């Protein structure tokens, strides 16, 4: 690919969808810990102000270092990370609207140019 | 309200613009060395990751920006569609995701 001499533009994407993920599970774990363990969902809304879902790998690994009882949280977390990708996410329907998003974005960009400019 | 899929999907759309950026500097390199330098110096004044902005200033720039601007479009589209390989980025998420769970695991025992 042109202009691509390092990763390929489909391991970028897919570095990118994995931090993706692992921003997905924390907010499905937080979910399901808010009426489960909300001693615990307080906890994990407290590691989450000063620590950054970001670099997602460096963000558990400072997670399960945090304390035994975080190391479990960070288990999890691993664990609905790897189902959701695996098994929910509906990765044909990403392609698909990623498509109408370019398609459309096409035709916008047109259209309001040839507005304007009259 | 918007879905994982959607939020994946956006990024991708603006991702596809900076990769067709990226195709077509190239290309020009190789076959318009004017060309080449002027999507060059617009790049100094103008970021990539604004997107559907960044297009749509440099459609209005000149007539030969507008060129620039089309030949993006064009390459945008054909690259995500014909060339990008959805099968194989899935399968490198995978594999993410699965390798990093190992070196976790791994690097937090031992």
């Amino acid at each position: 690919v042109p202009g691509f001499g390092e990763a390929s533009p489909e391991a970028k994407a897919a570095k990118h969808l994995h931090d993706f993920f692992t921003y997905v599970a924390v907010r499905i774990v937080s979910a399901q810990l808010e009426s489960y363990n909300p001693e615990a969902y307080m906890e994990l809304r407290e590691f989450l102000d000063t620590n950054s879902v970001s670099d997602g790998d460096k963000f558990l690994a400072t997670l399960m270092r945090r304390s035994s009882r975080h190391m479990n949280l960070a288990l999890r977390i691993l664990e609905v990370r790897s189902a959701y990708a695996k098994n929910d996410f509906e990765w044909d329907n990403m392609k698909r609207l990623a498509f109408k998003n370019v398609d459309d974005s096409n035709t916008r960009l047109m259209r309001e140019y040839v507005l304007e400019t009259s």
